[PDB]
């Protein structure tokens, strides 16, 4: 209703260093540390009380709700360890290890994608830790030499030298490795002190060095979390950007446009030239942060270059990291073509390549069926990819991209490959799904109650003795491309304004074009506008763009063109007289700005309409092809205007703009039958 | 009983194309179609069947809770042509053979102006074809020749020629015609593809020529009503019209104020520049449909206009159809008279001419016993038309028109006049009464209490500064009928009555400024609640300064008195002109003028009659005082406007009610009283 | 001024056919017009407003019929005691106009009761002057230049 919006508000407003699950693995390879001032117990006391309270009932760790096989095998055998070295509490280590004897012979059936990162490095290593103690584990396994197979296959990747010069993703798995050139590797870690943003890692370092940043990270993460380590810290651009992300394309973003601007600030302030990252201080960067933080930036009116992605290219072949094995990533390749969309022309030319190499691959993996990811299960990835496939930026409706995204969430049911299962929670929660159910609900009986009554309307003003054989159709279609856009609560005023002028235009046009022209008419239209209910400062100044329309009508008729330009340009004054909202014309740029935004639109138009007409008749495809990108071109160069922060213009009046070309613009590149289910599935398809 | 309002309710909203019933002629006619594969018997067993089940036990055919004597001997012939040509139940062929042989004595004493239709085309016609088959027929007879010499005048009327290049209503009979040519007939036929939607002539023409659009027709209909055959179909348009009609008049129309609406909508979806005669379809506009969809239309705030109706119009007669070979009814004649009347200032004055002609047309045949009509058959249509006659629209009391009707509805026993003798299912019933009844009784019951609940306070409020208490809450419940009114009811008899009292006082005093006491408190006396305390007080001041600035002059001050009476009422209720326009200034300025403007008029006219003066000044007050109802008319149902229906209806009933009271004789008016608020019902 | 001008030709062909002037009509499209160029709404939503517009325009619409009822008796062969009794009718309402108009304790607006009282006054004087002396005022006011 109206205090979960206060509480996810709260949630938003008092954001920090990332919120993330912690994990049982990271906490036993922290615990293993001997006491500095010379004691007996470990250092760290907090990570056995909490080991020793949350184990499994069945006698196991991890996570709980779902089930995968390496993260209890990492999980268990950490917990055995940690549990054996202090040789405390020794009634659950046998728990544990009968476990461990009766399913680690199920470890054949995994997938190849679901592959925890630092895998093939630190089973092995914690194989060995446990061949030194005397505990009886099957060593014997088919599964384990693919494991030994991988580790050397991922190894020949990496040599003994680049390790020690430039910074790759090698370091979040350390402890794995030994013969390490601790001389020329404190030159690498990161600003806080700590190799990577990993507890593991530092650990590991802490006890075979006598750094003392590293200590201070460890007390640090360990006392901000009362016992216990995350699997990865921080996480102060990742959170960020995801959860403005999921609350722009959930279709909730209109009541927080307060702090989603205060929340890109700190992305804005901290664009490293060469790519973002994962946090603020991370050294290493990856395409998963770039391409999203970039459109994210761009689509809020921010002034941002994208020729930063020319870093991640290879023999015009992208990739994500510096470096790994199976190239099974369809997140970042994903994001990076939704990315690819927002495009203004003077751009450098890598986003071509960039939308060229996603899009082949995209649909080669879209052939088969291995839509499957290596960072996180999701509840629907494939349709979220089809649809951010099928209807590109200039034909997707937001309430329609909305609409078919509240299936998609994953609720409570997510989960994110790291070094372990491990959750989220600022992000992945059951506020946000339910507050955008309400929110639609809400939407929609005001929907249903406007259309009764311009149903009413429609049928008093006796204008059916025009328009199609099937006058529902055309009302539905013509409410429908207007309440898809300007959807908010306030502007009825604007909805049913453009509902009635474009019912009124499609009535007159038809008229007109079943009697032979303008010359051939004897009836008064100039008249037809006073079927719109009076008012003081809507009408009278209406009658003007009427009779402006008019004029356009008989000034084309010795021509050939179209009309559909004069249309659009009717449309448009229509909707900015409603609403009330002037230009000071008084200074130039914003007249000239005006004029540019309306030739455009009048232009894109008329191109639409002539693709049509083409199309329909039975032509080859190169024409067709030709008039696409003809129309492309002037599309990219409106988006452009549109999106950015020049001019000194009232942004509802460009964004009304941008509506109008959304609209004629889509309702040109779908069959009947597709946009009467999409009518029937938006407004009439109750939700809860 | 309420149950009974949501019964009727359930079957209205799901309506069809209407429920009749079924006739012996058009089933025996459309039975001897034979099949064409084979052919072992007729095509249609269900018809057969229906015939040998549902004799009467007399023998004959019909309806026999109204014993007519045509409808009866030509559904019996007709039957009985068929029921000996298939050779089957022989025993009772011969049974109503008996019947015609000793019954064929009454054509001469039958009516007249009760003839079905095609009566003297269908009858010889079946006389030829039951001259075949071995029958016993009584050829020689006067009231053969009769109706010979009628076909004879109607084949003078109607020639050969229209039948071949435009539709005609001749088309409904085609059973005694030959030599139809049917090379340039079969495109003139109807859009669903029947022949006037009649189905015996379907039949015939089928049976002459294998069109199959026909047969399918023939098909859908028979398979509809599982056995039997209606005598025309469909009916959907003519139903839906009168029903409204009949639903409106009664005083139940304010619980369906949905389905009323959606089912004008099927009219006004309509409405062609000709007219409607009973379905989208039949091309053959009369005027007795259109003086009804019209009047509906216009009263419930449409967009119509009357032009359409001048297309009827031949030397100052009206037609009912085109080929009328009789004097017209009284039905659509009255029809066109009463939507007369919602006449508009600027409108064609087609509706001129009518109110004249029609008016002389009902006024001829009512000067005598000679009220029998033709397309109905009613209890009281004599009645009803000196009813509708005797008080124009401009003192037309809603309740006292619906309770000089409700003793008048015909109930189940209303039949009709078509080509076979026929009853509808939809506004001719039982039900309809029963709740129109309940609902008069509680309203009844709820105006015999408040009557006493006023006089008390009346004579507890000292206001002897009558008999005028009665009047005044007879004229305020008259118009404000509904449930939950008593507020704005009681609000409307007090301030009449206070303010009547204070006129008397300053007449009788000598002058408004011969006045020693104050009198603006007086308003204290009326009941009052927290949220309107001073306005009615303001409304009240404002008067009496109109009372003391319009002293020592002509025209009178009971302009003022509607005036504030109208504001009155406005008080009680709370609801006002919120919206804030331009144009709703305008119009209540002008519904306010007009208000004024049409009392001060009325206050002239009454006191200029009594004076004993010519009788020619009367009718130049009243041709006044109708040019202003004609605009007031128009602009309070005109319904494309931004004010609040009620608001818009208080004047309406307030100057009605002045109107009726200056319209009466105080007989009449008592008469009136005791009839309806206190002589009961049941 | 679009809807004020479509009721003024609204009412000039709904009374086509009665014997009343029709000079009401355009005193009230003249004061309407004048009240929409000035820039001036009346709150519509208490009472007292509303029925203090309808009485102005009631009685401006009245006086402007018995002046235009004079007007017309007063060249034609009439006696001179009809027109007494319109002067003294006419002098009556202008005397309540005049009251509801320079009353001090009204809610309405102060600049439209003196519209009112302009338009009133503009008429009942072009009324009560023969065209000589109107044109020695034209002359006088507008064209005789003082200093
Ligand atoms: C940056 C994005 C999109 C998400 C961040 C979420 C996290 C915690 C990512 C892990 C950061 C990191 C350093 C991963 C590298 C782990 C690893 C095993 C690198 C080398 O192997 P890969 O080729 O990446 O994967 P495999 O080990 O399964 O082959
Ligand atoms: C008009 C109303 C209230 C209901 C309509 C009911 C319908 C559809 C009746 C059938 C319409 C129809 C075909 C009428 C036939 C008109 C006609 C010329 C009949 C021939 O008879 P008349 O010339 O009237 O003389 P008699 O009927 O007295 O013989």
């Amino acid at each position: 209703t109206t205090t979960m919006i206060d509480g996810i508000r709260t949630a938003l407003r008092s954001i920090g260093e990332g919120e993330i699950s912690i994990s049982a693995y990271d906490t036993s390879l922290v615990a293993l540390l001997k006491r500095l001032d010379g004691g007996d117990g470990p250092q760290f006391p907090s990570t056995i009380d909490w080991i020793v309270q949350n184990q499994l009932p069945d006698g196991s760790w991890g996570d709980a709700s779902f089930f995968m096989m390496g993260d209890r095998i990492m999980s268990t055998l950490a917990c055995v360890v940690a549990l054996k070295s202090w040789n405390i509490h020794t009634d659950k280590c046998e728990r544990g290890l009968l476990f461990i004897q009766e399913n680690m012979w199920r470890l054949a059936h995994e997938e190849e994608d679901w592959m925890l990162v630092g895998f093939e490095i630190a089973l092995p290593s914690l194989l060995d830790m446990a061949k030194d103690l005397d505990l009886d584990i099957p060593y014997d396994e088919p599964a384990l030499k693919a494991i030994y197979a991988e580790r050397e296959r991922k190894l020949a990747k990496i040599p003994r030298d680049v390790l020690h010069s430039m910074p790759t993703t090698l370091l979040h798995s350390l402890e794995g490795m030994v013969d390490l050139d601790w001389e020329k590797l404190l030159k690498l870690r990161c600003l806080d002190g700590s190799f990577h943003c990993s507890p593991a890692s530092t650990a590991t370092a802490f006890q075979q060095t006598g750094d003392q940043k590293c200590f201070e990270y460890l007390d640090g993460i360990v006392k901000k979390f009362n016992g216990g380590v995350p699997c990865i810290y921080p996480l102060d651009v990742y959170e960020r950007l995801w959860a403005v992300d999921r609350l722009t394309r959930l279709g909730i973003s209109r009541h927080f446009t307060s702090e989603i601007e205060d929340c890109l600030d700190y992305i804005f302030r901290n664009w490293t030239p060469d790519g973002l990252a994962h946090t603020k201080n991370c050294p290493v960067k990856d395409i998963a942060d770039t391409a999203m933080g970039f459109r994210l930036l761009r689509l809020y009116g921010y002034q941002v270059d994208p020729c930063v992605l020319k870093k991640f290219e290879k023999d015009g072949k992208f990739f994500c990291l510096h470096g790994e094995s199976n190239p099974s990533s369809v997140t970042p390749m994903y994001n990076t073509y939704r990315a690819s969309q927002l495009k203004f022309p003077g751009d450098d030319g890598v986003l071509g390549r960039a939308e060229v190499f996603c899009r082949s691959f995209l649909q080669d993996r879209r052939g088969s069926n291995r839509m499957k990811d290596k960072w996180a299960i999701a509840k629907d990835i494939p349709g979220e990819v089809e649809y951010a496939m099928d209807y590109p930026w200039k034909a997707s409706l937001p309430r329609i991209e909305t609409r078919l995204y509240l299936d998609q969430y994953g609720g409570s049911g997510d989960v994110w490959i790291g070094k372990v299962l491990h959750r989220m929670t600022l992000f992945c929660n059951d506020l946000y799904l339910k507050a955008a159910k309400a929110d639609f609900s809400n939407f929609q009986k005001e929907c249903r109650v406007e259309l009764n009554g311009l149903r009413r309307w429609y049928l008093r003003s006796n204008l059916e003795k025009f328009g199609g054989t099937d006058p529902q159709t055309t009302l539905m279609t013509s409410y429908f491309l207007a309440s898809a856009n300007i959807f908010e609560a306030n502007r009825a005023a604007e909805r049913l304004g453009w509902a009635r002028v474009a019912l009124l235009a499609d009535a007159v046009s038809s008229h007109f074009r079943r009697i032979g022209g303008p010359k051939n008419s004897t009836s008064n239209l100039e008249e037809l506008i006073s079927l719109v209910p009076f008012d003081d400062a809507y009408s009278g100044s209406l009658r003007e763009a009427w009779k402006q329309w008019l004029m356009a009508w008989t000034a084309k008729e010795s021509s050939q063109e179209s009309i559909e330009g004069d249309t659009a340009i009717l449309l448009v004054r229509a909707i900015e007289i409603f609403g009330g909202r002037h230009v000071l014309t008084g200074q130039r740029p914003d007249l000239w700005e005006y004029s540019q935004l309306e030739q455009l639109t009048s232009s894109i138009c008329c191109k639409l309409s002539r693709r049509v007409l083409a199309q329909e008749n039975g032509e080859s495809t190169e024409k067709v092809e030709e008039i696409d990108q003809q129309v492309d071109l002037e599309m990219q160069e409106l988006t452009r205007r549109v999106l950015q922060g020049c001019s000194a213009i009232n942004r509802l009046t460009r964004e009304t703009f941008l509506h109008v070309v959304k609209s004629f613009c889509y309702v040109a590149y779908c069959s009947p039958e597709t946009i009467d289910s999409h009518i029937d599935k938006v407004i009439f398809q109750d939700v809860i």
